[PDB]
DNA sequence: CGCGGGGGCGTCTGCGC
DNA sequence: GCGCAGACGCCCCCGCG
């Protein structure tokens, strides 16, 4: 409290103060997705956790799908879709089923998940 | 039913303040 | 030195031919 001090946080409803740096700079990493931010668009007012998040949503505003298939040449507007794509010529589906009379396998979680609910 | 396409979120890395 | 942002990766959910 004197020369020697603690770590802080200046994020909303935070502990605003740590005693590790380290520990401290992984907890500032935390609220980099948790930044408030809104949509910046001339017909919009939505909101958003990340420059990330409201870059992406302008995406849908700016028809923008830079993500182009090397393959298919299908433009995307997210590096996930695309690598999901991708999957697509690349053979790789990794989420196998568990259930006790299936082994069937499918290149996406939710699509596996989709796979137990009709199992 | 396989896959497109948008939301939210954690995170390493890099840059800027 | 820390904070934020930019960019990569996934889960989750919905809709379509
Ligand atoms: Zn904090
Ligand atoms: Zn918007
Ligand atoms: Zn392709
Ligand atoms: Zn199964």
């Amino acid at each position: 409290a004197s020369e020697k001090r603690p770590f802080m946080c200046a994020y909303p409803g935070c502990n605003k103060r740590y005693f590790k740096l380290s520990h401290l700079q992984m907890h500032s990493r935390k609220h980099t997705g948790e930044k408030p931010y809104q949509c910046d668009f001339k017909d919009c007012e939505r909101r958003f956790s990340r420059s990330d998040q409201l870059k992406r949503h302008q995406r849908r505003h700016t028809g923008v799908k830079p993500f182009q298939c090397k393959t298919c040449q299908r433009k995307f507007s997210r590096s996930d879709h695309l690598k999901t794509h991708t999957r697509t010529h690349t053979g790789e589906k990794p989420f196998s089923c568990r259930w006790p009379s299936c082994q069937k396998k499918f290149a996406r979680s939710d699509e596996l998940v989709r796979h137990h609910n009709m199992h």
